[PDB]
Order: structure tokens, then sequence, then C-alpha cells
């Protein structure tokens, strides 16, 4: 589990969104595994606006933050899950790293701020849903 709290937005994996998230929905995109809901309190996270390919992510199944090199956001194949049919997830970045399903929501960050959240993984791969192109998270 995990979320990004930026301004009056809460960014979570769409597959982990709560009823309160759907009842206060701002935007959602199944192809990206992302959902954004509105919050009453202002958040402290800042979004990175960059093309970094190195950063650090949080892995809840190890209680550890790991430095990783990651690919550029792309259209990748993801295995069938009870959350998604096997399919093409967009804006996804891959790195070598431990992941379990519960780890989704962990933040990946670089020197500029939050880059994305754990979204996929398996066999020593971890995938991250990028949020750096969502410029509207910084306003309104
Ligand atoms: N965006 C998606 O397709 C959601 C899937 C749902 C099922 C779990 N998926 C995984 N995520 C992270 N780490 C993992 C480690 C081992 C196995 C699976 C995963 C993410
Ligand atoms: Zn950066």
């Amino acid at each position: 589990s995990g979320a990004i709290y930026v301004g009056n937005y809460r960014v979570v994996n769409r597959h982990l969104a709560t009823h309160n998230d759907w009842a206060n929905l701002v935007w959602e995109d199944s192809s990206r595994d992302l959902l954004v809901s509105s919050t009453t309190a202002q958040g402290c996270d800042t979004i990175a606006r960059c093309d970094c390919q190195t950063g650090v992510y949080y892995c809840s199944s190890r209680r550890k933050h790991y430095p990783v090199s990651f690919s550029k956001p792309s259209l990748i194949f993801v295995e069938a899950s009870e959350y998604y049919p096997a399919r093409y997830q967009s804006h996804l970045m891959l790195a070598v790293g431990h992941s379990e399903p519960g780890d989704c929501g962990g933040i990946l960050r670089c020197q500029h701020g939050v880059v994305g959240i754990v979204s996929t993984g398996g066999n020593g791969l971890v995938g991250f849903a990028d949020v750096r192109d969502l410029l509207w998270l910084d306003e309104e």
C-alpha cells in the first residue's frame, strides 16, 4: 500500500483505490494503474519534473529503501493478475528489485522529488507507474 500526497491530491494505484477515493475522484486511468482523489489536508510530497533514470524506491516487504536504475516510461507487457488481464500497461518503468503485490504504492524518488509508485513486479523485477508527466498535480 502507499500513496503520494501532493497539494490537495492523493495518488494511489487504481487497483488499491478505496470507496472514499472513488467518491472523491479527480482522475483515473486503468492502462496506467493510476487513480487520483481529492484531499481535505495539503500534502508534503513534491513531484519530480525531469528525465532521471536513477533513484531510490521503498520496498515494504523488506522495510528498506533501495537505490535503482530504471527504464524510461514505456508500454510494457504485464502478467495476468487478479487485478488486471495480461495486458499492456503504459507509462511503466522497470528496474531490478525485489517486489511482492503488497509493495505497490511504495514511492520511487530522485534528486528532484517523487517520480512514481510501485505498480508491477515479479522475478527480481519491479515496475513503477510514472507520474512526472502529470503536470496538473502541481496546481489547482
Ligand atoms: N499494475 C498491475 O498490473 C497490478 C499488479 C497486480 C498484482 C500484483 N502486481 C505486482 N506488483 C508488484 N510487485 C509484484 C511482485 C510479484 C508479483 C506481482 C507484483 C501488480
Ligand atoms: Zn530527477
